[PDB]
Formats: C-alpha cells, structure tokens, sequence
C-alpha cells in the first residue's frame, strides 16, 4: 500500500516511503490556509501523528484512503 487506491491496482502502487498506510491524512491544515483545495494536504504519514481535539490527522492503515470530501448519504 502508498498513496491514493480508490479500491483498484494503478493507483495503490507505490508513491510514498515505507510506513503504514503511506501519506497522511489530514482535514484542512490547520485552522490556518485559505487555500481552497478540496480537502486534506497529504505528504507522507507512516505513522498518522499530531492529530487534534477536531480532528487535524488519520489514520487510514490502507494507502492514501484520502477521499474525505462527502455529502449527504451515498
């Protein structure tokens, strides 16, 4: 397992260093960034550190896992 997967093959194939799921995941950096991206940074977690009262990392123990953007049921 590495970076995004998606539930397929091409794109859970290696991206990151060793580590648990590779690539950490994150909600929106911090209370700080305006910068718009959809959600989450991403970069490198193998471990899932820092982590917050809301919420600033995960762990997701398979690949990137980064799609956190959800609305409504589905």
């Amino acid at each position: 397992i590495v970076c995004h997967t998606t539930a397929t093959s091409p794109i859970s194939a290696v991206t990151c260093p060793p580590g648990e799921n590779l690539c950490y995941r994150k909600m929106w950096c911090d209370a700080f960034c305006s910068s718009r991206g959809k959600v989450v940074e991403l970069g490198c977690a193998a471990t899932c550190p820092s982590k917050k009262p809301y919420e600033e990392v995960t762990c997701c123990s398979t690949d990137k896992c980064n799609p956190h953007p959800k609305q409504r049921p589905g």
